[PDB]
């Protein structure tokens, strides 16, 4: 069982930190693009985590689109082989793209609108507000609204969690309500009541990553539920990869 | 007595909020300005804000040059009255660096390098409540290191006069200033930025360097910034223009 996550955003926006927080694990990244492959034990999940720093508005997202196209191409070439073995092929197709929006507190940059528009039919895009401890509660409500307004206005097809299966439709419907996720990451941890907890400690107080009243990290983490990973994978295989495949089959003649 | 402040940085980085915090006044502002008559210490200020993003720093250089040009044209007039002329030359530029936590952006080096002989540049770390105290030390160190290795002439408060050397040496030690701006007040009367996990007190030297930045407004420091604007930066402009004009 594979799960492939791509994080996109400007340098120092907190992408690597969020991945480590999400999996509670320091990752040794390897070669503006880097990736790690990591096995979860007792979960039977093989992860490929990929990080891409963005900065020529259309050129900005090109390296990301190319990476994505390449994982599709590798899978297509395997499907087409006479002597194929689809089990034992490592499927690296990107199941989810976390798009990191900087916390200016204003709105979506024009560059981010173009990027998410170019990605929408290539990958399941989930926009997140990076370093959301930067923003006060009232500023955040307004910021989230304006971002959503622009996504809707520009007809950008971001991912939505499935709400069809009655349980847990509840969990999923509330996740959708929180998009774009206000995320906080941290390498720093303290033991609290015998439990390991990630925090950002300032002179005036500490942001608790796993506290839902501080940020949406706990809501983002529910994407890792088996049912949600499956929906993201199925949508990748049956929709985005198929779009790629159809265009390629025409080109191959 | 006039004092003219320019804030430069990317949109939404806290420029207008910081001006409001510096002067404890809500202001109603490409580039925008406001004129503030600080009847406190009898000073008229022009506060200018320019949104950036080598062509990137151009609107700023042009703005600065235009104030120099107006002053020069006045100095050259047959019927001149230099007193009661409104000097709008920029006395200090607060250059906002984004709190990424890593280093100085290449764009910022180029911008500061271009501005160094046009205006007194003071780099500030915007929204410094974004950064923990431990990373903030390293971040400041890395910025200063790039500024020095790139031979960038940022402003330094004067320390040759004992009447102010203690205050000003402490100021210099905190550059680039870790700033935080505020639009709210609590009882605790305290100006704050309030989060669920605690409140930043902008006027508290343990939370940020706002109180240190504010000492720029001491009479002696405004005077030094002005004198250097007039005797150094304006002269550099003047000499070039006199060569051009013949
Ligand atoms: N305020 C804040 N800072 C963060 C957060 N996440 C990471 N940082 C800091 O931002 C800096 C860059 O983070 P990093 O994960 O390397 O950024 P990347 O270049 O996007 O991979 C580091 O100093 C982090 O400690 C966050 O959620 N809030
Ligand atoms: N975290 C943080 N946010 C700030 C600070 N100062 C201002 N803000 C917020 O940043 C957003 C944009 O600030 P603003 O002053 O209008 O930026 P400007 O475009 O550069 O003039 C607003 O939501 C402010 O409330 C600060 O020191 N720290």
């Amino acid at each position: 069982f594979v799960f492939n996550i791509l994080c996109v955003g400007e340098t120092g926006i907190g992408k690597s930190t969020l991945l480590e927080t999400l999996f509670n694990q320091k990752f040794d990244f390897s070669p503006k693009l880097k990736a790690v492959t990591y096995d979860l034990k007792e979960a039977n999940v093989k992860l490929k985590l990929t990080v891409v720093e963005t900065c020529n508005k259309e050129n900005n997202i090109k390296p990301v689109v190319d990476y994505i196209d390449n994982q599709f191409e590798n899978y297509l070439q395997e499907e087409l082989k006479m002597k194929r073995s689809m089990q034992a092929f490592h499927d690296t197709r990107v199941h989810v793209c976390l798009y990191f929006i900087a916390p200016t507190g204003h709105s979506l940059k024009s560059i981010d609108l173009v990027a998410m528009k170019k990605l929408e039919n290539k990958v399941n895009v989930i926009p997140v507000i990076a370093k959301s401890d930067t923003i006060t509660k009232s500023e955040l409500q307004k910021f989230k609204a304006r971002i959503l307004s622009e996504i809707q206005s520009n007809e950008i097809g971001i991912y939505q969690f499935p709400t069809d299966d009655e349980a847990v439709s509840e969990t999923n419907s509330v996740m959708n309500q929180h998009i774009p996720f206000a995320v906080v990451g941290s390498s720093e941890e303290v033991k609290i009541n015998g439990k390991t907890v990630r925090v950002r400690q300032y002179p005036w107080g500490s942001v608790q990553v796993e506290n839902e009243n501080h940020c949406d990290f706990v809501r983002l983490r529910e994407m890792l539920l088996r049912v949600n990973m499956e929906d993201l994978r199925e949508r990748t295989h049956g929709v985005h990869y198929e779009t790629y495949r159809r265009q390629r089959l025409i080109e191959m003649g």
